[PDB]
């Protein structure tokens, strides 16, 4: 998250980090939502890579012990069948993980609630992004959790010319575009949380940005919008 603010350690209780195994280490590479005590929503392309992959839940700050994490495997990897991973462009950026274990529920672990089936949010709707995605362009993750406050672009500007044009599909949620703040590498597969009758959901799963840059003005964050997927999501969970 380019232009973010720390968040506090128990803002966003449906953030995880997900971790790729490297050597004896850990690495995070994307985030996600926890939307079951054992299923974790994110992005296909953060595991278009063959790797072992771990989900931390209670995750504050990637480097320190903050003494609320839990570290579960990853079981099994739902992919959205029209999935592409050379065209991010045509959509479905979306996939779920069926945890090893079910975490424990804690001021540090709930489960993000998500939107109504089709909603679709009124341009310039308020909206947090949320991650450890990089705090520049091409520069490095943040070590503790940032979020950053980006506006809805709806699909009429978002895909105008000036904009995305024709990349953007309206199975897609575009936020932000400031120039100064924005989602960036890192932050892929993690929530977009936005007020909706006075509670937080997650409506969108981040997808991409500009390969001009993360904060780039008019060149808004992309999410995945997570309405669209609803029977998707359902139907992957009750079948698994
Ligand atoms: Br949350
Ligand atoms: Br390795
Ligand atoms: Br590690
Ligand atoms: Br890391
Ligand atoms: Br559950
Ligand atoms: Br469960
Ligand atoms: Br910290
Ligand atoms: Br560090
Ligand atoms: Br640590
Ligand atoms: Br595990
Ligand atoms: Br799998
Ligand atoms: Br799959
Ligand atoms: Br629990
Ligand atoms: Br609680
Ligand atoms: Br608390
Ligand atoms: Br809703
Ligand atoms: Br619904
Ligand atoms: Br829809
Ligand atoms: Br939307
Ligand atoms: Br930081
Ligand atoms: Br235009
Ligand atoms: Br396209
Ligand atoms: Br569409
Ligand atoms: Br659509
Ligand atoms: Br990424
Ligand atoms: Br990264
Ligand atoms: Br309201
Ligand atoms: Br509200
Ligand atoms: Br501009
Ligand atoms: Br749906
Ligand atoms: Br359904
Ligand atoms: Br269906
Ligand atoms: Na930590
Ligand atoms: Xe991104």
């Amino acid at each position: 998250v380019v232009g973010g603010t720390e968040a506090q350690r128990n803002s966003w209780p449906s953030q995880i980090s997900l971790q790729y195994r490297s050597g004896s280490s850990w690495a995070h590479t994307c985030g996600g939502t926890l939307i079951r005590q054992n299923w974790v929503m994110t992005a296909a392309h953060c595991v278009d890579r063959e790797l072992t992959f771990r989900v931390v839940v209670g995750e504050h700050n990637l480097n320190q012990n903050d003494g609320t994490e839990q570290y579960v495997g990853v079981q099994k990897i739902v992919v959205h069948p029209y999935w592409n991973t050379d065209d991010v462009a045509a959509g479905y950026d979306i996939a779920l993980l069926r945890l090893a274990q079910s975490v424990t529920l804690n001021s540090y672990v709930q489960l993000g609630v998500l939107p109504r089936a089709g909603t679709i949010l009124a341009n310039n709707s308020p909206c947090y992004i949320t991650g450890w995605g990089l705090t520049r362009t091409n520069g490095q993750l943040a070590q503790t959790l940032q979020q950053a406050y980006l506006p809805t672009v709806d699909y009429a500007i978002c895909s105008s010319s000036s904009y995305w044009g024709s990349t953007v599909k309206n199975s897609m949620v575009c936020a932000g575009g400031d120039g100064v703040r924005s989602g960036c590498q890192g932050d892929s597969g993690g929530p977009l949380h936005c007020l909706v009758n006075g509670q937080y959901a997650v409506h969108g799963v981040t997808s991409f940005v500009s390969r001009l840059g993360c904060n780039v003005t008019r060149k808004p964050t992309v999410f995945t919008r997570v309405s669209a997927y609803i029977s998707w999501i359902n139907n992957v969970i009750a079948s698994n």
